[PDB]
């Protein structure tokens, strides 16, 4: 599944060089039309992240994003500063079809756990987005990236399997807003060793080429951001090549 993805700082579109906020290069106040023409060109899924919130959570862009699912005809999912109970709930009562978690499930796993019991796991997407350091280790960062958490991809994995983990984001932020590629060793090895989970792969796919080399990773879900919005090809594009690989 491609999965188109917006950005939003304050009601403005934009991409972050490696999530980096200091690096910011802007793409109009418009997204709702960028929104319905992906879903015209056929996007089954569309993802957007509040960027305003992940940096401070007091900030999030709540009546923005409740226009944005409202006003496209296919599943939304939303991350970005949520960090209660009643964050998700709203949420999902707002319309959004999941919600993604990112430094709360990694600060709070027994909160979290609470979500999973009660909204269960079709509900939630844990993002485990990572700075892989020298030795290796796939460091899970969160506060809007802005902070490495020291605690391991897989660490988190195995935390929440036993109460249902289905959906994991996971983005190399190395790639993150870069063009340069995904990161298509790291997808081919998570996806391998949890074949329970559904993994959206996420950060660097620069062109139609990049989406084709992660045809054998075995990732259900395929984040495409900055690459759409520079135009470097189209989403029905972007779906025939998944299609057909
Ligand atoms: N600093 C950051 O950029 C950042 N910080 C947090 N997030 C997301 O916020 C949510 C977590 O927020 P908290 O729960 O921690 O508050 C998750 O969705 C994180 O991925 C961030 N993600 C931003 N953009 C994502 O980066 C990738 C860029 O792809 P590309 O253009 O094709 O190269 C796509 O997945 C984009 O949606």
């Amino acid at each position: 599944m491609i999965i188109p993805a917006l950005n939003l700082i304050d009601g403005t579109v934009v991409r972050l060089h490696q999530g980096d906020y200091a690096r910011q290069r802007d793409y109009g106040n418009d997204p709702l039309p960028r929104l319905q023409d992906y879903a015209a060109q056929g996007a089954g899924v569309l993802h957007l992240v509040d960027l305003t919130g992940a940096k401070d959570p007091a900030k999030r862009q709540i009546p923005l994003i409740k226009t944005l699912v409202a006003g496209v005809n296919v599943p939304v999912q939303v991350g970005g500063g949520v960090r209660t109970e009643e964050d998700v709930a709203a949420l999902l009562k707002a319309g959004v079809a999941r919600v993604v978690i990112g430094s709360t499930a990694v600060k709070s796993p027994d909160v979290v756990k609470g979500w999973f019991e009660r909204f269960g796991a079709q509900a939630l997407v844990l993002a485990l987005d990572v700075r892989i350091d020298e030795h290796g280790t796939k460091q899970v960062a969160v506060s809007g990236w802005q902070e490495n958490s020291g605690v391991s991809l897989e660490q988190l994995v195995e935390t929440y399997l036993p109460v249902g983990l289905k959906h994991v984001l996971c983005t190399d932020i190395s790639r993150a807003g870069t063009l340069a590629g995904s990161n298509v060793s790291l997808y081919e090895e998570v996806c391998a060793r949890y074949p329970q989970i559904a993994f959206q792969s996420s950060g660097g796919i620069g062109d139609i080429d990049d989406i084709a080399a992660l045809r054998g990773t075995g990732v259900r879900g395929v984040i495409v951001g900055r690459a759409l919005l520079e135009g470097k090809f189209t989403v029905k594009e972007a779906i025939q090549c998944w299609q057909n690989v």
